[PDB]
């Protein structure tokens, strides 16, 4: 239940299709590893997980310890791996919660084997930076340590190693093919291949599938956002957008010309306006930044006039409308639309930092089979 | 708990003292009400809450009424005003739960009349709006009509009204003048005064204390925070900042010159370089636009280096750093420090989005009496 008109909706039939469609395009060895990390890309965790399971991914992903433990908190029982670090004293935690960690520094281990002696066998995922500089193992002296440690140690066990791409939406390939390169070069250096070879993020496997090994790390594009604009017609599939976000008139007046409007009354009416007033501001992700960006209104633009508010927020309507009535901020009204990828050339970021930023005050309403499933509201 | 070595720390101390000091300030007969809509601005609402009734606060308020319902099941029992919209089906829940609400429309008190009938009264406060252009009355003969309205309910009481200030945080008070004279001049439309009459936000309250009427709203000021740059050295007693942002070292390395850092590949190294990497991204609220911007570690500034991901992002070390090292992404490290206005600036917004931006995925740490009193991890 929620208590203010202001609302997001995540159709979990485009997240279905967009994993779905990359299940027919990857080999049938080739594993589905769904990327839920920061709460799904502000989706829901568990909403997104279950369909992407159901749609044939095998494996999920998260950023750090606390993500992946909520997961089993809300029943999912299917295997998950940290891509970020962790305490070697939390090893214990995510051996028995079956949390698969991502590793690459041989102090890390020498740490983890003089506090933990079983009895629950932990998986590693070694991490290899071929040029990302992020995260990762770079020499042969580190990599062929941190292997000994694991062989040596009786539940330790190396089930994967990766890599990942910073280039890979670029058209340019260039640096993409010398990061692959090194990683070939690098993958000598252990004595066996473990069964769990990854290095292809959304981009990545969906421009190059044949060479994306037997793992993949499926992120953005399960969202239906494209990890690149200049990818986009590249893209082998059409990506289904998902997430939309609502809310309703609270109050209508007219304005007469010379009134102003909200903090620093930066805005004065020239004319005989309509005002409408929202109930969605900054605290709910919706930054100040956007102000003179526009809203759906009754199937027509609709300017945010004035500063934006910490809950609130002005536009100038067509006209004198009912309140109630529906104002989409990303999403379609009619023959109008507005994505998400509208939201973040105007903030000037990337697609991937708006559905993240709407914060845990929006409630997010499920749809799924086309009907409503279930309503998330953080508080 | 929390299992990623990043998170904020709030000081119930300086908010204990910044709102003991308003106390101080105000005349005895006119109320404290502590605004903590926003989850009290991102520091957490039954933790500020608590500390400003401890402080002298008597009333609280909230944006909208889910904020207020989880503050009574946290255990709040002080008096709650939602300064925002409400639905008119939800009047017999806020009764009930003892929480008064915001009322500028007839034809949302001709809604509510017909759906609620007692037993619970429902205390209102009249908005007018003098020149925010947000919410509010603005003419006479609906001032009237809602007050004949709540009149004839026998479960609905004009417990008080007010107004709120475009510009109290601006040095030139044109605006200010024209607003509070308006107030006066709107208050004459009501037949008899309602027990509680409120304007002041931080700003005004601070710098007009004498003009406040009963009672006060008091916001940003509490967090330590000065409602405008303006506005700074007019403030009547020293602001303490209760917000600090931290995180350590997760891996350390020497990169080479040449090797390139991030996605898109947008930093190279120049020289041999020590790059640390911290666990903490846009996903935090650590937003994409912070890639010029710097930490402190070691009580030094290290500029941060390429862009900034999801959940991670990489800094220039003065050299080699060993990996746990405390770093500070806002507040004090020996002589320097990081404050939100220095943020604010960088990211070219006020002070006020700030915490509010630092999402759900950070712990929050209380502190009070210099010791740690909770700690709360949203997931
Ligand atoms: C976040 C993340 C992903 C997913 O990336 P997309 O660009 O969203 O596909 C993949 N791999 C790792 C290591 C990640 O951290
Ligand atoms: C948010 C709010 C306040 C608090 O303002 P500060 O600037 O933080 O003091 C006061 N009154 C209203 C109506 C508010 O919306």
């Amino acid at each position: 239940d929620f208590h203010r008109d202001t609302w997001a909706e995540v159709d979990l039939d485009a997240i279905y299709d967009n994993v779905e469609n990359l299940r027919r395009l990857l080999p049938d060895d080739t594993h589905i590893m769904a990327v839920v990390k920061a709460n799904a890309y502000g989706h829901g965790d568990v909403q997104v997980a279950r369909t992407a399971l159901e749609a044939g991914a095998s494996r999920l992903a998260v950023a750090f310890l606390d993500e992946a433990l909520a997961l089993r908190e809300k029943g999912i029982e299917a295997p998950i791996l940290v891509l970020g670090a962790s305490r070697p004293a939390d090893a214990a935690l995510a051996a028995q919660q079956r949390i698969a960690l991502t590793v690459f520094r041989s102090d890390w281990l020498e740490e983890a084997s003089a506090l933990y002696s079983g009895p629950f066998p932990i998986h590693f995922h070694l991490k290899m930076d071929t040029g990302m500089g992020r995260l990762g193992v770079k020499d042969e002296e580190e990599t062929k340590r941190i292997v000994a440690l694991i062989e040596r140690h009786p539940h330790f066990v190396l089930e994967g190693l990766y890599t990942h791409f910073a280039t890979a939406d670029e058209v340019n390939t260039d640096y993409f093919s010398y990061q692959y390169t090194r990683f070939l070069h690098m993958l000598e250096w252990l004595p066996s291949r473990p069964p769990l070879v990854h290095c292809a993020n959304s981009a990545a496997s969906l421009r190059f599938p044949d060479r994306t090994f037997n793992m993949v790390r499926f992120g953005i594009a399960m969202y239906g956002l494209a990890p690149s604009p200049g990818i986009k017609p590249l893209l082998p599939y059409p990506l289904k957008e998902a997430f939309s976000l609502h809310s309703r008139l609270v109050h209508v007046k007219k304005l007469q010309p010379g009134e102003k409007v909200s903090y620093g009354a930066t805005y004065t009416a020239q004319t005989e306006e309509w005002i409408g007033t929202i109930p969605i501001g900054y605290a709910d992700g919706w930054l100040r930044r956007l102000q003179h960006f526009h809203v759906l209104v009754d199937g027509q633009k609709a300017p945010i006039v004035g500063r934006i508010c910490m809950d609130q927020c002005m536009i100038r309507l067509p006209g004198p409308l009912p309140v109630g009535t529906k104002v989409t901020l990303i999403g379609r009204q009619g023959d109008e639309v507005i994505s998400i990828d509208d939201v973040a050339r105007h903030l000037e970021t990337i697609n991937y930092e708006v559905p993240c930023t709407i914060s845990y005050r929006v409630p997010r309403i499920f749809f799924r089979h086309k009907r409503i499933m279930e309503v998330r509201n953080a508080i």
